C-alpha cells in the first residue's frame, strides 16, 4: 500500500488497518479518538460552566455495536478534553440484562438522583430492533444512572421492581420504536397543563418525550411528564405530542415524516436565542426538531428534521402538537440533532455527520467513522420589510409570513441556525485571515477563479456575500479542496432556489460518494430592493464541509480527494455576463482553524478488533 | 402468621418474607448465606490447603435466575467462611454480551492464565436453552476467567476472536445441551492418546468434558484436549467419550441415563482414594460422573449417576469410554454432584440438595432454597471373601465381581463414598455423644424404640449395625424428627434389597413432599457367615436428613416437621419374631454436630425482592 498523495492513488482496499487515519480526518471539531460514533448524547452545561457531550461509541470497530457512550468536555465547544477512566473515553457501557445490547440515546436530568446530574437514557436487551423489523416490548426501556464526579463516571440504579428499567410499558400497541428519552422543563407546558392535573395526576417539573411510531401509520412523540417534582422513578404517560402519516410529507421545503422518529426533542425559542416564558412571549415560538426513518431514497434514508408547533390541550390532560410550518435542519449526510440549554438564555444543537463511504470499502483503512458537525445557537430568525413580490412567500412552507396593517410588507419568522460565537472567535483568533477584495463576476468572469489568498491544507473557512439581481439566471458559489483534478463545487442557483454541492470530481477514489447534494433556500426580497442576496459560508475539515446560507440553511457533506494539492478555493461562475452580473463582497479566508484536541497525537488509533464467529452467532452486531 | 410451634400450623402462606428463616435451616453444613442456590462449581484446593467452593447462586430471590458463583472457604470441608467483596459473596457474576443470561457451572484450571488458578465456565447468551427446547449455537459457550486474589475476585478474558469465549462451535448438530466444563488432567488418557497426537495435534496436559445429548437419540459426553501445554485459548474436540441411549437404562441398581448429561465429570480411583497411574496400577479403574435429565418421573426428572468404564482409543484420536458397569451416586433428592482432587490422593466428590417444595409455596416464607450435600472421599470399594450364593451377584450390575481360582469366592468392586474424615472428627467432637448399648430385636421389639439418649434439636447424626439373618423378612431401621404426631422412618428391608425412607408422618404441614424416597442396597455376603449386615449412619440437619450405608449407597431427602419436640429418634422394627431377629450393635448418638459457619448470625436473610414487569418481557428468569 502506497501513501503517496503526488500521483493517482493504487488499490487502497489492500491498505492495513488506521494506515489511512490521518489523510481524510478532521481536526477542527468534536470526533472520537477512534472507532465508531454516531449520535450526540449526555449534552449538558455542568455547574463550572464547562459543557459536557456524549456520544454512541464503539472503540476498535467501524461498524456499529456494544453500543457506549464516549465523553468529553469543553469550556468554550471548542477545544476538547477526553475523559480518560477504568474504560478508557467510555463513561456508560452495557453491563446489565436490561442493556446489555446497548445504551443508546438519553438526556440529562441537571438536578436528579439525590441532587445529581442524572442521565434518562434507552436501555436495550435482545430481541428484533428496528422500524421495520417486528419489535416486541422489552427490548428497547428507558433507565437512570446519575453521576457523583461531573461525568467521568455513572452509576444505573438497580435492576428490578421500583428501579430500573424506569419506563418499559408501550403507551400504544404495535410500535416501530419507542427510544431516545428526551427530558426538558417547560413553563409554557406545565401552563397549560396546570387545570388538567386532577386528572392525570402527573405535576413535576420535567416532562419527557419518547421518540417512535406505529406500524403502518406513520411516526410518533410520546409525551411523558414526571409525576412528582423531586422523583425520579415515577413518569406519567399523557399521550401523543406529535403524529404524522406514513411517510407524509409537507412539501419540498420539509423533507419526509417517514415511518418512525429517532432523537426527537422539544425546545422554545424566542429572536434572542432560548424562550423561558410561559407564552406570554408574543415573540416566542414552540419547536420540535427530530429525525425520521424510511421518508428517502438516499442518506442512509434519514431526514434531520423540525416543526414550529402550536399546543392544544386535550381533555385527557395531553398535549397534541400542530404543526405550523415545518423545515430541515440540515440537509446533507447528518443526522440525530441533539439540542440543550446552555447559559445566557441560548439552546443549542449539534447533530453528527456520517462517512460518505456507505459499501465500508475504506473503513477499517480510516480505523474510525463519524464526526459531529458544529455547534450551533437557535432561535427564532425574523426578516422584516418583506416584499410580497417574494416567488412563492405565501405558501408559509417552512417559515411563517406575518402582513403589515396596509399590506405592502411582511414579516418572516423561521428557524434560525448559526456556529456558536465561541467557535467563530476562535477559528478565525487561530487561523491566518485573508480579507478579499471584492469581485464582480459578469461577462469576463472564468468558471473558476483561485482566490488571491490560498488555503495551505483542509482546515478552512470560507464567507461571502453574493448579490444578485432579483431575476437572476446566473449560478455562483465557492469551489472548495481544488487542484486542476479534483474539487467539490458548491453552486447556488436563484432561479431553481437549489443550494448544489456537485461531487463529481471531488476525489479520483471511486468508492466514496459522488452523488450532488441539494437544499433549498428562500431568498427573502426586502421592500424597495433591486437585488436579493445570499452569505455563505463554509467550513471546510478534513473531509467535512459544512456549509451555513443566511444563519438558516445547513448543509453537511464529505469529500475525499486523494492528491496533497487538493486544498485550494475560489469562485464559481455560470452564466454571468454584461447584463446578469453576481457581486461578490465581505470575502475572506480563515486558514487553519482551531486543533479541537491539544491533547491527542495525530494518530490515536488503538487497532481494530475482530468480535469473532460469536457476533454472527448472537446477530446484534456485525462484529467489526 | 403465629410461629407457634406447640400447636398445629396455620395457614403459612399469610407468613412475610424470611418469617420462617430459622424454622427449617440447615446449621452443619455449606448453605448459602440466602436466596436460591443449585449446583456446587469452580471448586479447588488452594496453594495455602484451604478449600475453595463455588455455587451457582441468585441472592435475594428464592428462584433461579441471573446465575452467578457465590463463594467461600474451608480449611477443614467443615466450618465455612464467605468471601465477601463488591458484590457481596458473589465472585463471577453475568456482565458480558457472552455470559448475561447465566455464569452457568465450572471447573479449575489450578495453573492458568499466567499461573494462576483459571476457570473455565458456560457462559449463558440469549435463545431458548434446555434439552426439551430447540437451542441453537451461541446461546450456550465456554468462556475463561482467572483470580490474582485466590477466588475473591476473578478476571475474565475479553471478548472476541482468539479470546472469550474460548469454546462455541457446536461438536455435533441439534445438541440437547452443552455446558458444565470439567478440566482434569490425566495420566491415563495422555498414555491412551500418546500414538494419536500426529492425527488431531493436540498436546496438551490438560483435558475437558463438555455435557450434552443429541435431539432424539440420547445423552453424550464431549471430549476435548488441551491443543497445547501452557496455552489455554485452543481446545481441540477429540469426539465423543460416554454416548448413551434415547431414556437407557442398564437397570434397576442404575437409574437411567436420561435425554441429557449435566455436570459430568471424569476420575480415576483405586482403594485408597484417587489413582494418578497411567493404567499400570491393576487395582484402579476409571469413572464418570453424570447428572441425567428426563430419565425419571419424580425428582426433577433428575438422577445423579456414575459409571465405571473401559476406554478404548479410535482411530480418529479420540477415546470411547464403555461402560462396565453403572450406578447411583446418590438416590434421593440431590443432584450436580462436582469431584476434585485433594491432597493426600484424594478424589472429593459434593453435590445439590434441593427442597421438596415444588410447587413453591413457602419458598418466599424460607426466604432461601438449598444446600449441599456433605464432602465425600470416593474410593474403589473393594469387598473380599463374597459367597458366590449372594442373590443376584453374578449380575454385575452397579458392581464388578472376580471369581477366586478355586470358584469358591468372589471380590466385588464397587464405587465407595464415604463422608470426608474432617467432618466426621469435627462433628463427633462438638457433638454431646452418646454410645448406645446393642439391642437384640426380637418379639418383644415395640415398632418404634426411641433411644436412651435423646437429641435435643434437629442437628444430629445417629449410626448403627444392622446384623440380619440370611433368608430374614424383618424390616429394621431409624425413626429421626419424631414427635407422637410428626416422624420420618427409615427402613431396611433386606427381602427385597430396599433402604425406604417413609414420609407420611414426616409433618403437618400439608404442602412440602411426602413421598416414600428408595435405594436398591447389596448386601454382599461373606463366606462362611450366617448373617448379613447393614452399616447405616444418618445425618439430621434441620431438614436435611442425609444416609449412608455401607460406604457404598447413598440417600438425602426432606423432612419439615411442624412442632418444636420433633426431634426425637429410635429403633424401628417390623416382623422380628423369636426366630427371625435383627441385632444392632455400634449404636451412637451424637447430639449437636458443628456451627458450620460461625461469622453467620443466625439470620443471614437480606430481604428478598422483584425484578418487576420485565421479567416476563426479557423470559429468561421467574423474577422473584
Ligand atoms: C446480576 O447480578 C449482578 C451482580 O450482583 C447485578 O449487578 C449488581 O446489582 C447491584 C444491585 O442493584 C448493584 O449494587 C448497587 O451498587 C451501587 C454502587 O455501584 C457502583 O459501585 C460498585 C461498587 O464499587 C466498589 O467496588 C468496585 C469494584 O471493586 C470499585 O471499582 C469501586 O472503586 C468501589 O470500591 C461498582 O461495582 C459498580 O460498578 C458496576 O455498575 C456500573 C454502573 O452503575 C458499571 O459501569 C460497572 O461496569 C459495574 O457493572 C458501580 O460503579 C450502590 O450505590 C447500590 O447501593 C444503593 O442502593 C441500594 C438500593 O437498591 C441500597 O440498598 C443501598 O443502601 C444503596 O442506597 C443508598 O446509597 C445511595 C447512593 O448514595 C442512595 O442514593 C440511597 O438513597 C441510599 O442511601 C442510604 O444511605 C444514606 C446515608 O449514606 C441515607 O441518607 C439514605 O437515607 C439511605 O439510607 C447497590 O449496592 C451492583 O452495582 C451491580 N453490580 C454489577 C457488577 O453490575 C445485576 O443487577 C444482576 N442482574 C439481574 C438481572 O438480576
Ligand atoms: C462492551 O463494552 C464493555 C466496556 O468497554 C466491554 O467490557 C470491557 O472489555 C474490556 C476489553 O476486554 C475489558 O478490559 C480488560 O480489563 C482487564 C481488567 O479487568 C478488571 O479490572 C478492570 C479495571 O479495574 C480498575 O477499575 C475498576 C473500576 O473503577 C476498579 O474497581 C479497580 O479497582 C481498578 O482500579 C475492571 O473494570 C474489570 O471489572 C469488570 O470485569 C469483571 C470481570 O472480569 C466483572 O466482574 C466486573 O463487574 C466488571 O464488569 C476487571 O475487574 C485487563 O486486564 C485487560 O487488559 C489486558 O488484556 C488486554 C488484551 O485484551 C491487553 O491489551 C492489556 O495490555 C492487558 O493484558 C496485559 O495484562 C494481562 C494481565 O496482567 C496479561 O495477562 C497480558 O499478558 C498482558 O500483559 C502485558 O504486560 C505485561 C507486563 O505487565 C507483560 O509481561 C506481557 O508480556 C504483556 O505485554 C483489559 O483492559 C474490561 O474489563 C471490560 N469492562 C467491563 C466493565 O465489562 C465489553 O466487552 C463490550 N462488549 C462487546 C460485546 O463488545
Ligand atoms: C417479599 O418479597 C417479594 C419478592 O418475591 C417482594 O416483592 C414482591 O414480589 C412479588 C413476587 O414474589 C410481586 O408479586 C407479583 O406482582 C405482580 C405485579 O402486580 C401488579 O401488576 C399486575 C399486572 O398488571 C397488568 O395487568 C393488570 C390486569 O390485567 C392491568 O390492570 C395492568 O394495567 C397491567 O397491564 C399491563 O401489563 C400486561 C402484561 O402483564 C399487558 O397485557 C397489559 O396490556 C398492560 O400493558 C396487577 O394485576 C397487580 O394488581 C393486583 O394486585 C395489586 C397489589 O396486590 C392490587 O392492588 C390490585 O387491585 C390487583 O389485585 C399489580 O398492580 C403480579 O403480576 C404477580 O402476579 C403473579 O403471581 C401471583 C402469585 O403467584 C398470581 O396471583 C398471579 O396470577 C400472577 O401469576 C403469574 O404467574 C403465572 C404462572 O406462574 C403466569 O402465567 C401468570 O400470567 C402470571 O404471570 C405477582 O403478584 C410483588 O409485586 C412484589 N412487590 C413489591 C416489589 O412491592 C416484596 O416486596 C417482599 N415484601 C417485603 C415486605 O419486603
Ligand atoms: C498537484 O499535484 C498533481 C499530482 O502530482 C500535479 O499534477 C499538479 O501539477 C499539482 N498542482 C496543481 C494541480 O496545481
Ligand atoms: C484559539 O483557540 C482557542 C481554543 O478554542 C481559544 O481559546 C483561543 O482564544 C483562540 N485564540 C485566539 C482567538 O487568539
Ligand atoms: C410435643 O408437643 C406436642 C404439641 O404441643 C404435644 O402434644 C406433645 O405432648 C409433646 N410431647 C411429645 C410428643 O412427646
Ligand atoms: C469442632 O469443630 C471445628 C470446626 O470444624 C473443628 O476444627 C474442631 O476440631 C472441633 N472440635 C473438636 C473435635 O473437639
Ligand atoms: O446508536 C443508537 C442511537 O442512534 C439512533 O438510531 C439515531 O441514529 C438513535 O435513535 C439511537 O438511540
Ligand atoms: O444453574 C445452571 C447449572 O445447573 C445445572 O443445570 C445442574 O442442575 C447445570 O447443568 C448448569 O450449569
Ligand atoms: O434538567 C432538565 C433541564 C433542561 C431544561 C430544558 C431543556 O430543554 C433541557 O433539554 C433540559
Ligand atoms: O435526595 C435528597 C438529596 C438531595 C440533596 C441535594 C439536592 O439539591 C437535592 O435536590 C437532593
Ligand atoms: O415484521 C412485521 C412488523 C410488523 C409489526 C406490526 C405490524 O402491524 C406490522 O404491520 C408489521
Ligand atoms: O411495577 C413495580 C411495582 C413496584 C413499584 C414500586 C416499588 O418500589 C416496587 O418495589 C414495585
Ligand atoms: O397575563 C398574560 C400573561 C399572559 C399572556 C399569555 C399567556 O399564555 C399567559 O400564560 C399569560
Ligand atoms: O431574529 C433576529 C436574529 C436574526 C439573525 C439572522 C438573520 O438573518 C435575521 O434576519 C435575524
Ligand atoms: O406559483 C406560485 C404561486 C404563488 C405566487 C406568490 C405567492 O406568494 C404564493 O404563495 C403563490
Ligand atoms: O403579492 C404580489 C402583489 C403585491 C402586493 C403588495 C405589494 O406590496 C407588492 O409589492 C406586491
Ligand atoms: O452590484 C452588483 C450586484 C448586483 C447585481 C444585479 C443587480 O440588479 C444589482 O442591483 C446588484
Ligand atoms: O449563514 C452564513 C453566515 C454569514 C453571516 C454574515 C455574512 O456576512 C456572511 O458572509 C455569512
Ligand atoms: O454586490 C456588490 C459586490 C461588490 C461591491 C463593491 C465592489 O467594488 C465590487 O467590485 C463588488
Ligand atoms: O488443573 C486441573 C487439575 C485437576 C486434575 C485432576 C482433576 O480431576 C481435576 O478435576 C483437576
Ligand atoms: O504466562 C507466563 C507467566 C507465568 C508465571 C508463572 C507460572 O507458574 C506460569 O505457569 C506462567
Ligand atoms: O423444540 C424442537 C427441538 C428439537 C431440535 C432438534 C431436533 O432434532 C428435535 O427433534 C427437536
Ligand atoms: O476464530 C478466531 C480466529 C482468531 C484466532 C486467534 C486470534 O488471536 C484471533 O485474533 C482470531
Ligand atoms: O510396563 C507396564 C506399565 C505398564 C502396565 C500397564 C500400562 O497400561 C502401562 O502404561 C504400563
Ligand atoms: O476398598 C478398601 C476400602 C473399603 C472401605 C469400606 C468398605 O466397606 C470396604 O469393603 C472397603
Ligand atoms: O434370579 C436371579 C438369577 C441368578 C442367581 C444368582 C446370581 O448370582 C445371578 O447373577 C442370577
Ligand atoms: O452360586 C451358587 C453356587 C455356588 C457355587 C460356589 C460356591 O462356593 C457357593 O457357595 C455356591
Ligand atoms: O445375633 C443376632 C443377629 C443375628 C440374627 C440372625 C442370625 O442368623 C444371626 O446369625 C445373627
Ligand atoms: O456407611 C455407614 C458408615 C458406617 C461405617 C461403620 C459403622 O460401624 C457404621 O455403623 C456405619
Ligand atoms: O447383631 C449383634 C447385636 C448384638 C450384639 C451383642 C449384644 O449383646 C446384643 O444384645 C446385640
Amino acid at each position: 500500500c502506497s501513501l503517496d498523495q503526488t500521483v493517482a492513488p493504487g488499490n487502497l482496499t489492500l491498505c492495513g488497518n488506521a494506515t489511512l487515519f490521518t489523510t481524510f480526518r478532521p481536526k477542527a471539531r468534536f470526533i472520537a479518538p477512534e472507532g465508531w460514533m454516531n449520535a450526540p448524547m449526555g449534552l449538558y452545561q455542568r455547574a463550572d460552566g464547562s459543557i459536557h457531550a456524549g456520544y454512541q461509541s464503539h472503540p476498535k470497530h467501524i461498524q456499529w455495536g456494544n453500543i457506549s457512550q464516549g465523553a468529553a468536555y469543553s469550556s468554550d465547544f471548542t477545544s476538547w478534553t477526553d475523559f480518560n477512566g477504568s474504560e478508557g473515553y467510555k463513561t456508560i457501557w452495557p453491563s446489565q440484562i436490561y442493556d446489555i445490547r446497548g445504551v443508546f440515546d438519553g438526556s440529562i436530568i441537571k438536578e436528579g438522583i439525590d441532587g445529581y446530574p442524572t442521565i434518562l437514557y434507552t436501555s436495550t436487551s435482545f430481541g428484533p430492533l428496528g422500524a421495520t423489523l417486528n419489535e416486541a416490548e422489552g427490548t428497547e426501556t428507558q433507565s437512570l444512572a446519575y453521576t457523583t464526579d461531573d461525568g467521568a463516571s455513572w452509576i444505573k440504579l438497580g435492576y428490578g421492581a421500583g428501579q430500573n428499567p424506569v419506563i418499559y410499558e408501550w403507551p400504544e400497541t404495535n410500535l416501530t420504536g419507542f427510544r431516545d428519552p428526551y427530558v426538558f422543563q417547560s413553563p409554557r407546558l406545565e401552563a397549560l397543563l396546570a387545570n388538567t392535573t386532577s386528572i392525570t395526576n402527573a405535576t413535576g417539573d420535567h416532562f419527557a418525550t419518547i421518540s417512535g411510531g406505529v406500524h403502518g401509520d406513520g411516526a410518533r412523540l410520546f409525551l411523558y411528564r414526571q409525576h412528582t417534582t423531586g422523583e425520579f422513578i415515577k413518569w406519567t404517560y399523557l399521550g401523543p405530542l406529535v403524529t404524522t402519516g406514513y411517510k407524509e410529507s409537507y412539501g419540498e421545503w420539509s423533507g419526509n415524516y417517514g415511518i418512525n422518529f429517532e432523537t426527537a426533542g422539544v425546545t422554545r425559542l424566542n429572536p434572542a436565542g432560548a424562550a423561558w416564558d410561559n407564552g406570554s412571549d408574543t415573540t416566542a415560538v414552540d419547536f420540535v426538531t427530530f429525525g425520521t426513518e424510511q421518508g428517502r431514497a438516499d442518506h442512509q434514508n434519514h431526514w434531520p428534521l423540525w416543526a414550529a408547533v402550536d399546543y392544544e390541550v386535550r381533555d385527557n390532560g395531553s398535549i397534541e402538537a400542530v404543526i405550523a410550518y415545518s423545515g430541515v435542519q440540515d440537509w446533507g449526510r447528518s443526522y440525530a440533532y441533539a439540542s440543550f440549554p446552555v447559559e445566557g438564555y441560548r439552546q443549542v444543537s449539534v447533530g453528527w455527520i456520517y462517512e460518505d463511504d456507505d459499501n465500508v470499502i475504506l473503513a477499517k483503512q480510516f480505523g474510525y467513522q463519524g464526526a459531529f458537525t458544529l455547534f450551533r445557537d437557535l432561535f427564532v430568525k425574523v426578516v422584516e420589510n418583506v416584499s410580497p413580490s417574494t416567488p412563492g412567500l405565501f405558501e408559509q412552507a417552512s417559515w411563517s409570513t406575518k402582513n403589515s396593517t396596509d399590506g405592502m410588507s411582511v414579516t418572516v419568522t423561521t428557524l434560525g441556525q448559526r456556529v456558536v460565537p465561541e467557535t467563530l472567535a476562535a477559528y478565525k483568533g487561530n487561523s491566518t485571515v485573508s480579507t478579499l477584495a471584492p469581485v464582480m463576476l459578469n461577462e469576463s468572469a472564468a468558471a473558476y477563479t483561485p482566490f488571491s489568498s490560498q488555503p495551505t491544507d483542509r482546515f478552512y473557512a470560507l464567507t461571502g456575500s453574493f448579490e444578485f439581481g432579483l431575476n437572476t439566471t446566473a449560478k455562483a458559489g465557492f469551489r472548495v479542496l481544488a487542484s486542476e483534478e479534483e474539487y467539490t463545487d458548491i453552486w447556488f442557483d436563484p432561479a431553481s432556489e437549489n443550494l448544489t454541492v456537485v461531487r463529481t470530481a471531488s476525489s479520483l477514489i471511486k468508492s466514496f460518494g459522488n452523488d450532488t447534494e441539494l437544499a433549498k433556500v428562500k431568498l427573502y426580497e426586502i421592500v424597495g430592493a433591486e437585488s436579493k442576496t445570499l452569505n455563505l459560508t463554509v467550513f471546510v475539515d478534513g473531509s467535512v464541509i459544512e456549509i451555513y446560507a443566511n444563519d438558516e440553511v445547513a448543509l453537511s457533506t464529505r469529500a475525499y480527494p486523494w492528491l496533497a494539492n487538493s486544498t485550494g478555493a475560489g469562485l464559481l461562475a455560470d452564466g454571468t455576463t454584461a447584463g446578469d452580473v453576481v457581486g461578490v463582497s465581505g470575502l475572506e479566508l480563515w486558514d487553519g482553524l482551531v486543533d479541537a484536541w491539544p491533547a491527542r497525537p495525530a494518530n490515536t488509533s488503538q487497532g481494530l478488533v475482530w468480535d469473532g464467529p460469536t457476533a454472527a452467532m448472537y446477530g446484534l452486531f456485525a462484529g467489526y
